[PDB]
């Protein structure tokens, strides 16, 4: 119940602060900011992965489950961490990426050494099929589903990049040594975890070739390893034998579950995670804005999860996404229609998520070389498509507004060099715009994006309607107007977000004994009437009913 009401906050620690000057940020550096998001409100830090890692998918490619990665520093930094966000009256979870190891890890070096060896069927291996691969499944990150090993004559498995073998699920060693490893994090009083790739664990038995009826020479293989029947079985055990023993907050990273079978995921009784992040209103690895789409979206994930007692993670950004500011409001109102996402998503029914950079309202950026961008996805996406023909002009285009990179580029805190991320050369380089946007400026600017998500991480903690309280979409046919309410007892809050580049006209959907504005982007207009709400380009307002 503490997780209910908790803020969390996401950080990608090599984009965070570098505290060294070699342009990787690292723990110390998560470490000299820890007042700056005390200070914002936040409850609980999720923080990326930081163990041992080759860094061909940047953490998410773990050669060693119990040893921190070098580039961030050792694991008494770590204990020095946790030590000192636990301190700050804050909690930190950890990234837990067991779909998959690294080819470095220990396991699978010992794996691909001999045909037969005790670590063989710790990974998937088959045999080719007529001179190629086993089947003809694209990996996430395009190309082949399967590399070819040329010391034991078959193919290995990785849903994701090459250097990322999938673990075998099916045997029961590879589960048991997981669940040791798990525990043994539980046990130094870290306080919970997000699961990554979690629904990507159980293949379809025998991995058939999927239908192909646009010939290509890899078929996108998600009816092949997302979400696949038989799934539940593994995380059961996974709970039973790791969670339930802990009183910690678990978050799934559970790509392909849609409203309507999110039961087993997330239901109070018998579900094995206490939330998961969904992704139907963001879509991953896709190659104005319809508002009514994404109203009926998070409006089914708010009456599907009341209805089976489940938990909603709330989120718009992340590392693996574009920055919302993009994808969902406008970069001619930057700074307004960032509150209004703001507001729209964070004081929904559940637990709101923010992302690094996300409460300064960072945007996209656009660099020109394909060197200038680290995505293993992005990196093989512009070789293949290239070779096929695509213009550099095409795939950039794809890059730019698409993406994850978009998301990775170095947290911006003021206006010296590389926004004071680093004294060196960054890892990745900065968005030109830290000159106009970055955490100094706002910190001291009353109206800025930073200032409202203070405002509204308050207002949720001091009302018990706006984390309780039941959803109820208000205004459903209007196509520039989200507004929804929250009720709880005698209490009522009224979200109301302008959602387009212009004004609009709205009448109040009103019955009170008393009225409140909680929070407004923009100066109030004494004249209006309450009923008649002229809204500017993306207002938003919140008001308390009694
Ligand atoms: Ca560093
Ligand atoms: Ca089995
Ligand atoms: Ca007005």
């Amino acid at each position: 119940k503490w997780w209910k009401e908790a803020v969390a906050y996401q950080i990608y620690p090599r984009s965070f602060m570098d505290s060294n000057g070699d342009g990787i940020g690292d723990i110390q550096g998560v470490i000299s900011k820890l007042d700056y998001l005390s200070d914002l409100g936040i409850d609980v830090i999720w923080i990326c992965p930081i163990y041992q890692s080759p860094n061909d998918d940047n953490g998410y490619d773990i050669s060693d489950y119990k040893d921190i990665m070098k580039d961030f520093g050792t694991m008494e930094d770590f204990d020095e961490l946790l030590d000192e966000v636990h301190h700050r009256g804050m909690k930190l979870i950890m990234d837990l990426v067991i779909n998959h190891t690294s080819d470095e890890h220990p396991w699978f070096l010992e794996s691909r050494s001999a045909k037969e060896n005790p670590y063989r069927d710790y990974y998937i291996w088959h045999e080719g099929k007529d001179g190629k691969e086993p089947n003809n499944w694209e990996s996430i990150f395009s190309g082949s589903a399967w590399e070819f090993d040329e010391k034991t004559k078959e193919y290995y498995m990785h849903v994701f990049s090459k250097k990322q073998p999938d673990l075998n699920w099916e045997n029961e060693k590879v589960r048991h040594e997981l669940y040791e490893m798990v525990n043994w994090w539980l046990d130094k009083g870290i306080d919970g975890f997000r699961v990554d790739a979690i629904s990507h664990i159980k293949k379809v038995a025998g991995f058939p070739d999927l239908p192909n009826p646009e010939k290509l020479d890899y078929v996108p293989s998600f009816e092949g390893h997302m979400n696949r029947p038989g799934i539940q079985e593994h995380l059961k055990e996974l709970k039973e034998k790791t969670f339930a023993k802990y009183d910690i907050m678990t978050v799934g990273e559970a790509n392909g579950v849609t409203s309507d079978s999110a039961d087993e995921w997330v239901a109070e009784d018998g579900g094995n995670f206490n939330m998961i992040f969904q992704f139907e209103h963001m879509g991953l690895w896709d190659k104005p804005l319809d508002l009514i789409e994404l109203k009926t979206i998070l409006t089914n994930w708010q009456n599907g999860l009341e209805k089976i007692n489940g938990w909603n993670a709330l989120y718009l950004e992340n590392h693996d996404q574009i920055r919302s500011v993009n994808k969902f409001g406008s970069t001619a109102y930057r700074v307004e229609s960032a509150k209004c996402l703001a507001a729209l998503y964070f004081l929904m029914k559940g637990t709101p998520f923010i992302y690094q950079g996300q409460e300064l309202g960072m945007t996209n950026v656009k660099f020109d070389s394909i060197d200038d961008y680290d995505d293993v996805g992005m990196i093989n996406y512009y070789r293949i498509q290239r070779e096929k023909g695509d213009s550099h002009d095409e795939i950039m285009k794809v890059i730019w507004e698409t993406g994850r990179d978009n998301s990775r580029t170095p947290m911006q805190w003021n206006t010296e060099k590389n926004a004071g991320f680093s004294t060196g050369n960054p890892w990745m380089k900065v968005n030109p715009n830290y000159v106009d946007i970055n955490v100094e400026e706002q910190k001291s600017d009353k109206n800025s994006v930073l200032n409202f998500y203070k405002q509204l991480i308050k207002i949720r903690k001091q009302h018990d309607v706006l984390v309780y309280g039941t959803y109820k979409l208000l205004a459903e046919e209007d196509s520039a107007i989200y507004a929804y309410t929250r009720t709880l007892e005698g209490k009522t809050a009224v979200v109301i977000c302008n959602m387009s580049p212009n004004n609009q006209t709205f009448e109040f959907p009103s019955s009170f004994t008393n009225i409140e504005v909680l929070i407004h982007n923009y100066p109030l207009d004494k004249n209006e009437t309450l009923e008649q709400c002229t809204l500017h380009p993306y207002e938003t307002r919140v008001y308390l009913i009694s």
